[PDB]
């Protein structure tokens, strides 16, 4: 009737490292590039417009030593647009507005998902990364009920678990990132540069169509990273948002 049900999920054992992330990028990645469409003069993949109520959309289970944590993936938006409890409800981003994507009504998460929520002043790129803080960010999260005490530290671990993981299908740079920092037992610290490039996805999505009609163009926006070519950022992201034609 009215719920839009995902096809099947995708199941990752975090705690047996056997498979490196950039075959858990490639395996994801493979199957999404299937829905996308390409574009004259964008190499990246370039998504399908935003359905509100798809065919489908990838649904992916994070299941370590003691917990496991459902996160819904819109294909359309690439965005981590929902979450589910093992006690089994959902959750979604947003206050005071659900959507009927995560099957029945989901709880509202109160916050978006960036740094302006955690710490404003601050960036998230001091948070760091690795499997003993994944493992702990999916035990956190799981220990949730419809009431919790401790509401911004859960949103600080969702918003590592969400750069780690649901941006790393959208940017190769944050894959390797935590491709050689998850294996290590100290973990990784990313940079203030991947960390505001990776959430301003949209920034990636206008400068690789302004790239398509001008191969050697340069753009302002994306030189601020050190991004001065398309080449560059093709090598740094993986897929771009549904680009209207425009101009470039």
């Amino acid at each position: 009737m009215k719920r839009i049900v995902p096809k099947f999920t995708e199941i990752f054992p975090v705690e047996d490292a056997n498979y490196p992330y950039s075959a858990f990028i490639a395996s994801v990645r493979k199957d999404v590039i299937k829905h996308c469409t390409d574009h004259k003069g964008i190499f990246q993949p370039v998504l399908p417009p935003e359905k509100k109520v798809p065919e489908l959309w990838l649904y992916t289970e994070l299941k370590t030593r003691t917990s496991s944590i459902t996160l819904a993936i819109r294909m359309d938006n690439l965005y981590l647009v929902g979450f589910r409890t093992p006690g089994g409800v959902w959750w979604e981003f947003g206050k005071d507005g659900d959507t009927h994507l995560l099957g029945d009504n989901p709880r509202w998460l109160g916050f978006g998902g960036r740094y302006q929520d955690l710490i404003g002043n601050k960036g998230l790129e001091t948070v760091t990364m690795g499997r003993a803080e994944m493992t702990r960010a999916v035990n956190d999260l799981a220990k949730k009920k419809k009431m919790l005490e401790p509401q911004a530290d859960t949103k600080s671990k969702l918003v590592k678990l969400v750069v780690m993981v649901c941006e790393g299908l959208r940017f190769n740079t944050v894959s390797r990132t935590v491709d050689a920092g998850f294996n290590s037992q100290h973990g990784v610290t990313l940079t203030v540069t991947q960390g505001k490039q990776v959430q301003k996805w949209d920034r990636i999505s206008k400068a690789a169509f302004e790239w398509a009609d001008h191969p050697t163009a340069v753009i302002p926006d994306m030189q601020k990273l050190g991004i001065k070519d398309k080449n560059e950022a093709a090598r740094i992201v993986a897929l771009v948002k549904n680009q209207t034609t425009a101009a470039a």
